[PDB]
C-alpha cells in the first residue's frame, strides 16, 4: 500500500516554507534572495524526478526587537534549507550590526544548538526565531547611558 506523495523530504521542505509565507504578512518581515531553489522544489515534487534543485533554499527574515536604552533594531536571520531537511538542520546564521564579531559568533553557534536539542528531525524554522528574539536581545550590549547626573 502507497502512503503520502513519493519524494515525501522534498514535500516536507517546501511545506515549510508556504506556511512561514504567511506566518509573516508584513512587506518587510522575510525576504527570499533565492526563489529559483524553491520553484525548483515544487518542481522536483510534481516530476517526482529529484532531478534538479541546485542550489540550497536562502531566505534572510528580519525581525524588529529591542535590544536596550529603549531602541529598536532589525535583526537579519539567513536562513538555509539544506537537501536533508529535516534530515539536517538548517544553517541559519543571524547577523545585526548590532551584535560584533565575537558576540555574534557566539550567539548563532546557541542558536543552532537550541533546535539540536529541542528540535531534531523536523521541520521548525520558527521555533528557532522564537530562541532568538529572546536571547538575541540579551547579548546585544549598549552603554550610552550613566547613572548620577551631574549639575553645573
Amino acid at each position: 500500500g502507497s502512503s503520502g506523495s513519493s519524494g515525501e523530504q522534498a514535500e516536507a521542505q517546501l511545506a515549510e516554507l508556504d506556511l512561514l509565507a504567511s506566518m509573516f504578512p508584513g512587506e518587510n518581515e522575510l525576504i527570499v534572495n533565492d526563489q529559483l531553489a524553491v520553484a525548483e522544489l515544487k518542481d522536483c515534487i510534481e516530476k517526482k524526478t529529484m532531478e534538479g534543485r541546485s542550489s540550497k533554499v536562502y531566505f534572510t527574515i528580519n525581525m524588529n526587537l529591542d535590544v536596550s536604552d529603549e531602541k529598536m533594531a532589525m535583526f537579519s536571520l539567513a536562513c538555509i534549507l539544506p537537501f536533508k531537511y529535516p534530515a539536517v538542520l538548517p544553517e541559519i546564521t543571524v547577523r545585526s550590526v548590532l551584535l560584533s564579531r565575537s558576540q555574534q559568533t557566539q550567539l548563532n553557534t546557541d542558536l543552532t544548538a537550541f533546535l539540536q536539542k529541542h528540535c531534531h528531525g523536523d521541520v521548525c524554522i520558527l521555533n528557532a526565531t522564537e530562541w532568538v528574539r529572546e536571547h538575541a536581545s540579551g547579548y546585544v550590549s549598549r552603554d550610552t547611558s550613566s547613572s548620577g547626573p551631574s549639575s553645573g
